[PDB]
């Protein structure tokens, strides 16, 4: 059965995209930076110290964590409260990366990125290690991707090209495409315009 | 005049009996860890990248910070908000150190605290490092401590292991800092204490 691998950077509309890929494909969706989101929202209120990974570890044994695959019905839960507001918000989106970084931490999200997939089906799932590293027998895999300026531009707009260029250079030194993974660059086109090309990819 | 400094580690009432010694000295206060929290509340909104010491020193160029010295009116100011709850919530507790290892915000704010400390008089400051790096000619230098079981029941070993072996500013006593043992002692009793430490020198 169906699954389809969706990587890259931020800020070229990826998640979108794989949701609305996952509709067209009548598949399930899985926002598995959400996962890591989530996590990280559940470090920060136990205060735990940051720049300690065996404390991280040992504070993320039992993470009460709940995500829907269902792409119409996206809910991001902890200990039973909605969390979808604020995984997004800046405190989370400054603290991600340390919590990411835990191999601890990793190791189970993969697992559970896993086993979501198997029991999904038919699959869209979304990260930037999809295809390398949770499921490197993706049927499809594909890399979305686009120039520091598109990226800016949607950014500023939101609301930094200076900001997208430097963590461009710390990830380098520190995103890498599957040998077998289709690479997209979208920064000329429209969502709606790289939902149609993935569905062609995907049709092939 | 007289510029007392305190440090120890967290969990024996330190900013409490920091702040009770001022007002019975007279004098003012400073509470240097709510700065770097400050700060921290500041990067986290920010959404600044807490792995990315450049990131961090970039983003904190020009904290719009104000403290107050009076001990019975402290207040943590940002851009104008009052964010005294803020500073104290576990989100901030938990990234404090990501920003206070950062070398370009600790150089700024040890000088804030010079400043602050040279325009207050008679002023005891409160941290980690202010005997032995802010201000290492105080006239009284203070460490308080306690052992691992008082501090851990007052919560009611690892964290001590971490700041003994940190990088950017680990946490140790000034050769001529004053060592008190705050194991059995309450804070009235640790506060006479220093009381009379303070007034023997
Ligand atoms: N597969 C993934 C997905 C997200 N992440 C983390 O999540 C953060 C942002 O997640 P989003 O994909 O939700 O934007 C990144 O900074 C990264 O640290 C990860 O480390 N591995
Ligand atoms: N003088 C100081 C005071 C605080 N700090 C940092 O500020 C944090 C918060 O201090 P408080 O918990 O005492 O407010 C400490 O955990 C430490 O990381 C510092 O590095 N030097």
């Amino acid at each position: 059965s169906m699954v389809v691998a969706v990587d890259g950077p931020s800020g070229t509309g990826k998640s979108s995209v794989a949701k609305e890929l996952a509709r067209q494909l009548g598949a399930s969706y899985l926002d598995t930076g959400a996962m890591y989101r989530i996590v990280t929202l559940w470090v920060l209120r136990a205060g735990v110290d940051l720049t300690d990974p065996a404390a991280i570890a040992a504070a993320t044994d039992q993470v009460p964590m709940s995500v829907s695959s269902d792409p119409d019905a996206q809910t991001a839960l902890l200990a039973g409260e909605d969390v979808s507001v604020p995984i997004r918000g800046n405190e989370v989106t400054g603290a991600v990366s340390a919590v990411s970084a835990v191999p601890a931490v990793r190791e189970r999200l993969v697992r559970q990125q896993r086993e979501l997939a198997e029991s999904s089906g038919a699959v869209v799932v979304e990260g930037r290690d999809i295809g390398t590293v949770v499921l490197p027998d993706a049927d499809v895999k594909i890399y979305l991707t686009a120039s520091a300026q598109a990226r800016a531009q949607r950014r500023n707009a939101q609301n930094v090209l200076a900001d997208v260029q430097r963590r461009d250079h710390l990830d380098s030194t520190r995103l890498r495409p599957a040998e077998d993974a289709l690479e997209v660059d979208t920064s000329d086109m429209t969502q709606e315009q790289v939902v149609a090309h993935l569905l062609d990819l995907v049709r092939t």
